[PDB]
């Protein structure tokens, strides 16, 4: 509504992978759109990263391998900040939809708070690249910006809970 | 703060997500404003179903919103031929959109299923997202029927 | 104990779901009749896998994907390098119907350990996963859009108007 600012390694590997599938399904979605090429570009850019946690949380045996970076997190957080400037300041509460594009974005959103509760559960029962967690952590707002700025391009007023 | 309960907000948000974008289709074709609107209320009250499990110190979920869904479960289950076999999830673009709605407020329940056996909830919830899955799929079968698609049967051919 | 039944029921349900939307799509563009007839047959055997947990199902459906996935890896260009889910509208979908298929059958694969149950659905979704992933590619490659790939240096090359 908001910006909030063993098996368990394998079902986190699978969210992550799953979450991956959605963002390929808002690239496709977006593509068919001129306007958001920046966008674009950082979905894919989201993927190969993505494609590193799971790396990193499974496949990884060594730190020193670990291939997910700090400088990713920090994208992540000047992307919200941009985006949210972009975006016509909020005053009320976020419903999940609007455009197509910025529902896929929403859903991708979720998917993403859903992996980051499942890495949750890996690194209480374990030592992971935590990283990969405050990526995910960041990366839900980010699709929360993203789906935001999306509608406003779009000419399409964001969802607002009124009640 | 408990996995079970931060596990049944999320699922639910991520219900509503699709909802958003079962709607977003829906709102692209005529002959669909009731379903429209209503989508449009539920993801409302699915706010209020996350809010109220997010409580844990009065609730917002009404008992009307459940009867207002079993109502509209009706109205469509009737407008809609009778089947007289399984169906499975498709048909039309919405229709397959409003399924997968159906099997995600499922997921959702089974969530909400589980919180419940840990600690007290405001049952309501419970119930609407038990009704919802229903709706939803008589949602999806009106929206064949009217998009003159028609419901995929379970027809062997294997 | 009696959770993990329906939770595989559910996900097996959410993943016949997905896949009807997949061949709403792919059933709207011309040149994948074949995907459109196949997508239909598992969508019934699925429905029988919840069924076999609650036997319908045959270890004959899991052959049928052995050789539909050979013959889409053949099909479509052998891939040299790691590729992310995604493509056409309809090769996400179908990329999408994979994870998916793949997180129904850990569900299922933790039916087994409360007590076993019919060893062919777990069969069939093992291979189910492997066909969404080919049937993606041969999707991609016949609508010549190309797969997408594990290629960071590829992405400064991308259009950055705006």
């Amino acid at each position: 509504m908001k910006l909030y600012t063993d098996s368990l390694r394998v079902e986190s590997y699978g969210t992550i992978d799953e979450l991956n599938s959605f963002i390929g399904l808002a690239l496709a979605e977006l593509s068919g759109q001129p306007g958001f090429e920046d966008l674009t570009a950082e979905l894919l850019t989201i993927q190969h990263e993505l494609f590193d946690c799971g790396g990193d949380l499974a496949i990884v045996t060594e730190r020193k391998d670990y291939k997910l970076t700090e400088e990713s997190v920090s994208f992540l957080e000047t992307r919200i900040d941009a985006y949210t400037a972009e975006a016509p300041e909020l005053k009320k509460f976020i419903l999940p939809g609007g455009s197509k594009c910025a529902s896929l974005l929403h859903i991708a959103r979720t998917i993403t708070r859903r992996a980051e509760r499942r890495v949750v559960a890996l690194m209480k029962s374990e030592e992971i690249h935590e990283t990969v967690l405050r990526y995910l952590n960041r990366l839900s707002d980010y699709f929360f910006a993203g789906a935001r700025v999306v509608n406003a391009r779009s000419g399409i007023g964001d969802v607002e809970y009124e009640r």
